């Protein structure tokens, strides 16, 4: 596959999300750019339907792993870029412990010059006074290593990892993530060996923005495979 050659520069990004959590409907639109050479994403997200009915941090994982920085000695394990430009489907179940769950289905693929992440999210069985629908989570996002394994019986990859959201009262809300990715096209894809993505996030606000929004800076770097340019 040649897909990785589409990410050697800076690539504009468009993210569109339609959400429905316990019948609370919402939409989010994000725009920015990705720089896979550095593993860097810079995006600004707007709730275009007004008030976001869930905390912005609970949407970070849902709102483009093709922008991870794979070190040279690991380029053969980069499933995400290998599927491009046709893209992949990314599906998750995110189970909030002692609370509801998200089910997400996204298509990550190039539309023209732009990498687009288009997502359908349904949230079910949440508590209306819980940490999610109650907006009890701090506006931040801790750093995380998320392990990838190949899924040969689906021609894709899978991953499960735990996101720990800080609660305003000092407790921690667990979001257990189960993820599946499978290509859209029929071309060749890279099935990686076991490894992980190391991710850091900085969440902020745009002073001149009145809408409900999230400014996001994110770094994603692949690791977990031995040797590589001492």
């Amino acid at each position: 596959s040649k897909g990785e050659e589409l990410f050697t520069g800076v690539v504009p990004i468009l993210v569109e999300l339609d959400g429905d959590v316990n019948g609370h409907k919402f939409s989010v639109r994000g725009e920015g750019e990705g720089d896979a050479t550095n593993g860097k994403l810079t995006l600004k997200f707007i709730c275009t339907t007004g008030k976001l009915p869930v905390p912005w941090p609970t949407l970070v994982t849902t709102l483009v792993l093709c922008f991870a920085r794979y070190p040279d000695h690991m380029k053969q394990h980069d499933f995400f870029k290998s599927a491009m430009p046709e893209g992949y489907v990314q599906e998750r179940t995110i189970s909030f412990k002692d609370d509801g769950y998200y089910k997400t289905r996204a298509e990550v693929k190039f539309e023209g010059d732009t990498l687009v992440n288009r997502i359908e999210l349904k949230g079910i069985d949440f508590k209306e006074d819980g940490n999610i629908l109650g907006h009890k989570l701090e506006y931040n996002f801790n750093s995380v290593n998320a392990y990838i394994t190949a899924d040969k019986q689906k021609n894709g990859i899978k991953s499960n990892f735990k996101i720990r959201h800080n609660v305003e009262d000092g407790s921690v809300q667990l979001a257990d993530h189960y993820q599946q990715n499978t290509p859209i096209g029929d071309g060749p894809v890279l099935l990686p060996d076991n490894h992980y993505l190391s991710t850091q996030n900085a969440l902020s606000k745009d002073p001149n923005e009145k809408r409900d929004h999230m400014v996001l800076l994110e770094f994603v770097t692949a690791a977990g495979i031995t040797l590589g340019m001492d």
